[PDB]
């Protein structure tokens, strides 16, 4: 197929849906949701919901709220308590299962008391528009510059829940814990980092290739994360995902582990 | 002349060719001929063609051939056997010229059966044997006034660094193989992933010499042991560091 | 406010204006306000100026002066003398203030002879800081930016070469050149943001931290360079860039 | 307040003994008594016992063996099972008294069989009060210099300058010790001494291991980030981290 | 060895001391030739040396059994040391070895003698190679192994030597040293310390940095600085 | 099985020899052998021979001579002529047998005229230490016995290691590896090695001090190209490759080198 029949699907969908309730992440993908949503239904038949929550930043929510008003869509914010479920606060390994079901559950609930007839997401190859069009990766992309769509968060976040370890429980204060810590690193010059939480220590995930000029924080690191309340702050040797820039008989041992 | 009359003349151009095929390197150029090429003719008139070959990476391949769809045009690969002409092959110094000459005859034939009537690439002011046409060049375009244009069209997104041939990686004189520039490609490709976008692996048969940017070469040192034992399985039997740095 | 609304009373106020002065240096917000200023109003009505002085690095003047014909504004060369006024001469800790009056009085005499509503800056109340009237942050100067396809600017800027000097120390030709051409050469090593500090016969040099493990491939090079330049000792600040 | 007589006193506190058995370590301290012991009491009157445990390196107990040796000295090492005291498998704060109390417990068993008189200790001016062992140095009030200047006159060059810890240093306190983490703990170590780092320490957390380096060492380590993260999960540890605050931080 | 006929004709001597292998040989071979008795070790107290080095020494000579006197003295009460003339060390000597003959003549000794390589040790021709073999010889294990030179190097030619600066430049040395940095110097330029490491330590010294900084300026220094030539 | 008894192995072997040339190299091997040999038979039994030749610095040369007089022995210095043979010369991989035996046959040509009854050298596990069964760490236990505090710390081979076999010597490109290794480790680097791959010199530094290399970039790229190489390189392995790393890239860089 083309691009132009890819985005023929695509109003189609949206014409039969009529009105619609859009997860809406800031990212390439509902961004480009949002505004074909926009477009072809008009403001009055589009809401755009984005998430709040304690396993994700406030700046995150922030950004994505102004990223959604930007484009000119009525926007509603609306709060998860993750937490309240077991299999999130206790870190369960199916605990992102849980915590999508929750999530969609609460955008059905809009969607019923808004009168949208479905809930829209991003996900390319619940109804997954630009996924159901066969919307790859080059596709969202042409799209999106053929609708001058220029504007979107370029950094998807996870949730903190990847920084414990299962069975961990979660708290209101390790997470606050962890995210200050991510944050003090970031605020040095460290955009891609991870502080994994193991009680008492500070696991530290940097790129390999940065590993070097970080020495030059080390003892500020280790002092700060300390009075965030870890009492070791360490260094992960392995890097930030590890094993993943290794040879291939080292990839192979690390994989193996 | 003003800009709007180098634009102009060069409008006129494209609508007198009305089919065109466009060799795209990803470059500012040849970005800023396929989007006039697209604005002034349509999707449906342009062609976009970017060569695939022995003596580039992949990588490079796949980033023009999506900056070229991101532009919404039809794009189109070629490969090109550059090994089969033995002044590429004995990597003379005028090897350049027998693959540009390989690259514009692949490029008519395109252009043939494609019914373009005429190849453009991204010259400013073997190009020539082939009748292929440099708009930007007859429109007296300067390296400042394709910026200029590029950005009074929005063009935001290029391929910034032209990279180079592999042959450039050995000595003029040495017979370029299919698993001495496969050795070289896996080397430089590999120590590209561990975050050193500007890297070279300059072949000396059994020494690999690997030249980095000064400024980067204290933020290798931890991949030393990896990337000697990467290099040995690729062939070499030492891998060193260039101590004079990238070129 | 939505960056539309933003860029909207920027429009207006232009629109408005009618016929504007900028004072261009080359950063984003220079360049967003000329390239704006030139949309909203044509190019007739657009005077581009860009300072030249001797506190300022003629790289930094070079790239102005072609990026506002680039962005297809008519620009305009003006030279201040700024070393004329005693206080930055003698580099008085308000030598700031005077140096932006000389600036300001500049531009407006630019404006009032070429028949300009006012005088626009980046960023005085005899100039309009527009970006900051429609409570423009940084980051929406970045994505009005994006959206116009702006993607040349002068990323990292030099400042006044009379940071470099300790207050009460005398600015003259030799030491200012010595001061400039001791940061062309670190960045030409690639180091863009860099101070040298001059304390005499002493060199200070200030970096970011996260880049001083890179720098010491280039002790001997930079060493040796500021010595033949008229430093006796060359040295590294250890509290790194601002300090 | 002279040497002379400090040592004087040493004789005759050995003199008084007549058959003794010197808890000897390796150190100038053990060194000094043993070759006091020597000299006043001869071969035949002075047993040396070396404590060989699963806390300390078998480097650390063959070269107090050797050193022993190299004294003249008849030298017989011992075995203690530490990890059969509740205290000390699972590192209780005292257990180095309890380590301590079992190992003065055993020196007193061997001096009983043998005829001697004491048990002799390095102690320079708790468990061992309670076992009887005597601190002749201790008794003679040696100071470090004393020790220093005694040794110099006896010609004695040789002896352990760096005394190695307990390896339940590298557990925490409620943490359980058991053979494999302690085999794990000193594989870890002796990795990376190989590499040229000869005070280190491989903190033990479970899953985690946290290395201790003194900092100035810290950037010539990073040549062996990936060596030492891939050995030491082979010997178990799943996380291989570096310690931002240093060796004894 | 030329050595020990050289002492007996001293019959009685005073022995300058630094605690160095030069001069601590030099003790225990005048103490073993002419006895306990009839020799006096003198260690120098003074501004421009350490109290590390001084305390050392001290002790290190009681250690090897010997009578140590310490002497101090007041070498900024010369005005060419206190103005840290080029020629500031010819009248440092002076005020030394003047000190150590008044000492010498006041106990009977017969000369004063040093170390190198009246120094007998360099009049017998011992390298630095013959110092040690003949250390370990006599069973002599302990001396300070880093000998200092005087604080003066550290400051400028004409710049006024002060009780203050002076301790301000020997505590920031100091520190250095006590992270692991043996050999250094921080240079006094007023409110500028220039610190001079091995060229090959200053990678090492990265992970210091901030706490340098931070240590040198509750010191007293505005601007704490690395010089880039290295040391010497 | 003691150290007490190794080394009365050794006073009997000495006894039972009477007369002895060593080969002193300066090493704690050869300068263990020297003192015991001083020792147990005098001054006037022990004759040391150290070799000089174009193969080993002049400084080596010296503290063996320098060091063996500081133990008191008669030491003569002697002149090999390793270039005069085409094994070595030409840098043969046998090029290392050929070196011994020219060494070996003037020791004992000095020996003879010494009326020594043989030739002792440093060899551990006539080698004396080897025959008492020394290994390393005993070496070192009797050399701090004996008061031995002097020797050669770093032992450099000979500089035919720095060469590829084929290689031809020359006066000129041993003199260039060994100007280069000298300018080396007159930069605070006492083990390196440069080797010599005709344009390309490829220093060998041990791992751990490679990253504090990094300040001497640019002076050693342009100090041993002004000795006549092209390119300046460091080798990613380090000297003696291999030797550090874990247990699988051990045995994985063992299969990479005997590959050639
Ligand atoms: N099972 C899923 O579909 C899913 C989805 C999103 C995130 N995750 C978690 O995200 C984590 C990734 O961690 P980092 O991205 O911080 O490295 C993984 O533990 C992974 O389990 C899992
Ligand atoms: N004629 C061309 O189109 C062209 C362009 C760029 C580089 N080159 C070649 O690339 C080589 C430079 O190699 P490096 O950029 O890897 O250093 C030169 O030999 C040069 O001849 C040729
Ligand atoms: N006092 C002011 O309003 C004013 C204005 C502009 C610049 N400055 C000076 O700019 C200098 C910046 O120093 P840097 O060289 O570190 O960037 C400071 O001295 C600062 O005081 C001051
Ligand atoms: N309480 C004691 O007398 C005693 C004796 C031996 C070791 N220790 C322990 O040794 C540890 C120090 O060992 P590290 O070298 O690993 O830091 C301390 O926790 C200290 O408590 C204590
Ligand atoms: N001029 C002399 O004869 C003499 C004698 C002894 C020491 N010194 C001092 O030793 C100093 C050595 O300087 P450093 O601080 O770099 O070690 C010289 O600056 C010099 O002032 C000089
Ligand atoms: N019998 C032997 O194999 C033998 C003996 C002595 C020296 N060698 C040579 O000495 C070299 C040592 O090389 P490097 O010490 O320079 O690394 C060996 O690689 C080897 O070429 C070999
Ligand atoms: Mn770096
Ligand atoms: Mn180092």
């Amino acid at each position: 197929a083309t691009l132009a029949t890819k985005k023929a699907t695509l109003v189609a969908a949206l014409k039969d849906l009529q009105r619609v309730t859009v997860a809406f992440s800031g990212g390439i993908d509902s961004t480009l949701v949002l505004k074909m949503a926009l477009d072809v239904l008009g403001r009055d038949n589009v809401t755009a919901v984005v998430a709040n929550s304690e396993l994700f930043t406030d700046e995150e929510f922030d950004k994505a709220m102004s990223l959604a008003e930007e484009l000119g869509a009525n926007v509603q914010g609306t709060t998860l308590d993750y937490l309240s479920d077991d299999h999130i606060k206790n870190n369960t390994p199916d605990s992102w299962y849980y915590a999508k079901k929750m999530f969609y559950s609460r955008l059905n609930d809009i969607a019923a008391n808004n009168g949208s007839a479905a809930v829209l997401d991003g996900m390319i190859k619940a109804r997954s528009l630009l996924q159901e069009a066969d919307f790859f990766k080059t596709d969202v992309r042409a799209l999106a510059q053929e609708l001058g769509l220029t504007n979107w968060n370029k950094v998807a976040s996870c949730s903190v829940s990847s920084r414990f370890p299962y069975g961990t429980t979660l708290t209101h204060d390790n997470i606050a814990q962890v995210m200050a810590a991510e944050k003090y690193l970031r605020s040095l010059g460290f955009p891609t980092v991870r502080v994994r939480f193991h009680n008492d220590i500070a696991r530290i995930e940097l790129p390999e290739a940065r590993i070097g000029d970080f020495l030059v924080f080390n003892d500020r690191v280790n002092r700060q994360l300390q009075s965030l309340g870890f009492r070791y702050v360490t260094l992960d040797l392995g890097g930030f995902r590890s094993g993943r820039m290794n040879d291939t008989l080292t990839k192979a041992q690390l994989a193996t582990f």
